[PDB]
């Protein structure tokens, strides 16, 4: 598949989608229209693991890198094991410009 990917912008109201690769499209099943300007917690559902996104929740507050995996569902509602990368990315000044948010679909330990 190709690469999935979104980058949100903190510097928005609860960090929003800004831009969403083809690969996370296709991934998840949403058009870019459904995706655009929300924030990723959209993709969680009854099955995600609560402890999991705290750690998310942590690591976005400390602006630090994190690799967790998690229950996500498609816009059909099929669940799908989230091996996702979070990555924050500073501008030259060192001041928090985006987030950057990899995801690899599959069942990975
Ligand atoms: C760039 C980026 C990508 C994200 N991608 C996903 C994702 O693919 N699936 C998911 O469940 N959460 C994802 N999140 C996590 C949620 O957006 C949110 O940060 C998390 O649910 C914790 O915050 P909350 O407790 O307010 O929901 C992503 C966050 C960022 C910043
Ligand atoms: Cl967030
Ligand atoms: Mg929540």
């Amino acid at each position: 598949m190709e690469k999935s990917f979104v980058i949100t912008d903190p510097r928005l109201p609860d960090n929003p989608i800004i831009f969403a690769s083809d690969g996370f499209l296709e991934l998840t099943e949403y058009s870019r229209e459904e995706i655009l300007g929300r924030n990723g917690r959209f993709l969680q559902g009854p099955e995600t693991d609560q402890a999991t996104v705290q750690k998310i929740r942590d690591a976005i507050r400390d602006q630090r890198e994190i690799t967790v995996q998690l229950i996500n569902y498609t816009k059909s509602g099929k669940k799908f094991x989230n091996l996702l990368h979070l990555q924050p990315m500073r501008d030259q000044k060192g001041e928090l410009q985006y987030f950057i948010g990899v995801q690899l679909d599959g069942e990975f330990i």
